[PDB]
């Protein structure tokens, strides 16, 4: 199969314009084959993200063929950014939190990457609560309260998946994302890392996010690293840790990676599919 895309982030803060064009050009010079673009955070509140994504979208689009993903939630802002030069939404809630995005990403005929949100499965877990609200759901959730974690994912997928169909979103255009660090303990998260095969099984591209998360983080503190991102050394030290998951990850077909810092992942995922490929 393929090496690992890897997919570099642009959030655009709400000039803008050109400091999200300088990253694009950064990341895609460091290797990036995928760039998602986010400008998150009503009607007001839609056009102002719509502002932010797709001025960046149509700049990068005139000097580069690169994939754009569009990471958003909402409809509005998804159907904007494929019609500006996105070839695919990144939507953080799985088709969840805007019941027209279905629709949206099936007219467009693009790809979707459907996270696994347990923020929206488990609003009252104590991992959850510090996240903000997503999505414009579920019904009377108390069974999501108790399940497993994968058979939590499992049940998820099964409604976001039901979704897609009835969209008429074509199976082959899906990529799945376990969610990792979304409102996840540092047990479940390790879990899900561990069972990514399992996720594979399911016969869908996985869309990875490995990048500079908070149990990762933790592990290099309880371990002696400096971790400051303030400092160069914990900077360094944060995007090479996330580096050593893509190398896991790459080694065992994992789709697509989403990290800030291109250059360390891309050589953690060409020494890994050197491995994996090698005959």
């Amino acid at each position: 199969h393929a090496k690992t895309v890897i997919c570099g982030i642009i959030n655009v803060t709400p000039f803008a314009l050109e400091q999200a064009l300088q990253q694009a050009r950064k990341l895609i010079a460091e290797g990036a084959s995928m760039l998602d673009i986010g400008g998150e955070s009503s009607y007001v509140e839609i056009e102002e993200e719509i502002q932010r994504v797709v001025p960046v979208i149509k700049a990068i689009r005139k000097e580069s063929d690169v994939l754009i993903s569009i990471d958003t939630w909402k409809s509005q802002v998804a159907e904007a950014a494929l019609a500006a030069g996105a070839d695919l939404v990144n939507d953080i809630t799985g088709l969840m939190g805007d019941e027209k995005m279905p629709h949206v990403v099936a007219e467009a005929r693009a790809q979707v990457v459907i996270m696994f949100n347990p923020v929206m499965a488990r609003p009252q877990h104590p991992s959850s609560l510090i996240f903000p609200h997503f999505g414009f759901a579920f019904t009377e959730l108390a069974d999501f309260e108790t399940l497993p974690i994968e058979e939590l994912m499992e049940a998820f997928f099964e409604r976001a998946l039901a979704r897609a169909a009835e969209a008429g979103i074509a199976p082959e255009n899906i990529l799945l994302d376990p969610g990792i660090g979304f409102g996840l303990t540092k047990k479940e998260n390790l879990l899900l890392l561990r069972d990514l095969d399992k996720l594979h099984q399911k016969g869908y591209p996985i869309f990875l996010g490995v990048s500079r998360k908070r149990f990762v983080i933790n592990i290099l503190e309880e371990n002696g690293f400096e971790v400051n991102p303030e400092t160069e050394l914990g900077f360094r030290n944060r995007d090479t840790a996330s580096a050593h998951v893509t190398s896991i990850a790459a080694r065992q077909g994992v789709e697509v990676v989403r990290v800030h810092d291109v250059a360390s992942h891309r050589m953690a995922v060409e020494i890994a599919s050197a491995i994996r490929l090698a005959d």
